[PDB]
């Protein structure tokens, strides 16, 4: 061919993560954010929100905006104003910013040259600007000018998968080629005062936090290079008679969420034959039914944690180990939900406690695991992974 | 790797193209537009207005909006009013129903039932929504749930290029993928009324039109598939000293681009070179340099015509026979720019132009072309193009 291609799979080199400076407690969050509101005197409202942040599954989060930026910028502070103008200006160099750092903490570990990356996947629910994050990144960290790039905005919860079933086509398909993968996400989008009318917006406020995880990706690994996690297939589902369950708008008063059905319900009804359906695709009607695990409880889980309902009615419906879901409440306890970047997060804890922990492999002593991101459509996003051994 | 992979290049093996029903003159466009927006009192500057039409390279345009539309919308007809939330209910609707109309036709040419479309990519710059037009159309066309989907929201006039360079990656590493690539672009997230103090805008108003396009792209094809194009190669560059050449920003008051450099000049500056380079890495550099293409003339060219002056001014300084542009230079002409759509609606005419003619390849007769993609960046998309031989 003009353009040659990999033999191997997608293989997660490394993983980089950072978040902002500023960190929230949960236990005292509802304090913060109907003083800096100027809402202090909302009793009955501060009451159900200080309810909703106690059954959050959030110890912590870490947050670009606080005290003196909200001052600065009422309309941020305003339980619904028309403010976009504002939210843009602070997306379009915090996302890149916090990329960045993601990034380089990748490449640190990774230990190639920064030119050796062929291509970038940016993706980002935070803003939109043209050029684009991809863009700026590429000029942050001096990436190559012919770097070919994916610029994903505007996807929401489910993109951490969708960011890896398209890295894994660019890996397999073209030789040498390093893939930057980068999930940015931040509140400034989001970030309102409460009101009754506007609820939705609330358990946001509950939920949400800043962060960005950053992946190099490859097939053929060198000697020099440190494989954790292969990609091994992947597939979307958009759940039957979920229509209108997470709608998510950008207007003038900037990104505003509409919830519509019963989520976790949903979720957890369904994702049994999610499950199911991608590991006979992948295993049976590959030829290698015999490498099919047993159960789910043979494999390890990477769940996107978009509320802790949705972790707990999925271990119920689906049986699992209490360990199942461990390393996903443990990022969502330490971060808050995060969007995009949580399932790199998990990804992360979970190769790094394994190590810690003197497992056999990167994914808690398992073979095979699922990685799965929850977002609007009601879209699930499906990647099957495979470990690597450790000493 | 548990899931199998094609052989053989990405195809094109089908492409449909849609419109809004309205036409807009370029010789009436300013009279519309300057009676439209309440503007008619500012001669001088309707004056200038005609001439940039005049110059733009554009006989119509088709736009979903229209009078009614405007009048029962006074927000879109001032010069510089808060109005992305209407702007944003209009395109919501509009990108993914034009996109369907456009997908009906490509499926309708493709022949095989749309049951077997495993993935969709979807690109425009006109909005943005969650879940977005790829979902919506996912719905509107009754595709597969499990499609899998690449949603691409603003990148503006270069992705034509990147739509490809992505679903190539698709098609070639899933056997059996089958991918649906539309590109739907239209006019409502721009559309404002005229003021002196806001000229990059105007330029837009004589420029952009609305119109989307369909492909089926994928390897292997089958014996009931017809091939038209394959694709072999792709690229990427931001070019030297270009940063901040095409800005465009997501405000309160729509999509507003800023343009602070010579585009056509940075463009026709280093084409060269981005030709060259690639045609060295794709036959040179993979053992091929026998079947590399002995001139630029040599090849067929599809050109994102961002506007007149980028055609010009790469003719000149490539020193291309005056017919090479003739297939974009038609596009612009019937269409206006039309954002990432055009590169496709060029594709489709070069394809029916040289069967209409009797030509012995769907490339003007010629094996090996070039597709070009401008936009912020300054980026631009390279794709190196194979012609498929025809039957007369």
């Amino acid at each position: 061919r003009l353009a040659q291609r990999a033999n191997g799979p997608a293989t997660v080199l490394a993983i980089g993560t950072a978040n902002p400076a500023n960190v929230f407690e949960q236990s005292s969050y509802p304090d913060f954010y109907f003083d800096i509101t100027n809402s202090q005197h909302m009793t009955e409202l501060k009451l159900k929100f200080s309810r909703m942040c106690q059954k959050s599954g959030i110890k912590k989060r870490y947050m670009h905006l606080n005290s003196e930026i909200l001052k600065a910028n009422p309309s941020l502070c305003a339980y619904w104003e028309k403010s976009l103008d504002v939210r843009q200006d602070i997306a379009v160099v915090e996302v890149p910013k916090l990329g960045k750092e993601a990034s380089l903490k990748a490449i640190k570990e990774w230990g190639q040259p920064k030119s050796k990356i062929t291509h970038l996947v940016f993706c980002t629910t935070s803003g939109v600007d043209m050029p684009g994050a991809d863009w700026a990144l590429t000029k942050l960290l001096g990436l190559r000018p012919s770097v070919k790039r994916l610029m994903m905005y505007q996807q929401g919860c489910f993109a951490g998968g969708t960011v890896l079933r398209v890295a894994k086509d660019v890996a397999e398909n073209n030789k040498g080629a390093r893939v930057l993968v980068v999930c940015s996400e931040i509140t400034c989008v989001t970030f309102r005062g409460p009101s009754e009318t506007h609820l939705d917006s609330l358990v946001g406020q509950a939920l949400f936090g800043d962060g960005a995880a950053a992946v190099i990706l490859g097939s053929d690994p060198l000697p020099e290079e440190n494989p954790c996690f292969e990609l091994h297939w992947s597939g979307s589902n958009i759940l039957p008679d979920s229509d209108g369950a997470i709608d998510g708008h950008l207007r003038e008063v900037g990104l505003t969420f509409h919830l519509m059905k019963d989520v976790p319900g949903i979720i957890s009804k369904n994702i049994g034959k999610v499950l199911n359906d991608a590991f006979r695709s992948a295993f049976d009607e590959s030829g290698n039914a015999e490498d099919r695990p047993a159960s789910v409880n043979d494999i390890f889980w990477i769940a996107h944690p978009g509320g802790p309902a949705i972790l707990d009615q999925v271990e119920e419906k689906m049986k699992l180990a209490p360990e199942k879901m461990r390393a996903t409440r443990d990022v969502l306890s330490e971060y808050g939900n995060m969007s995009s970047a949580c399932v790199l997060f998990i990804m992360d804890h979970m190769r790094r406690m394994s190590a810690q922990n003197k497992l056999q492999t990167t994914g808690e002593g398992l073979d095979w695991g699922v990685l799965l991101g929850f977002g609007p459509g009601l879209t699930v996003e499906t990647v099957l992974l495979k470990s690597i051994r450790l000493a």
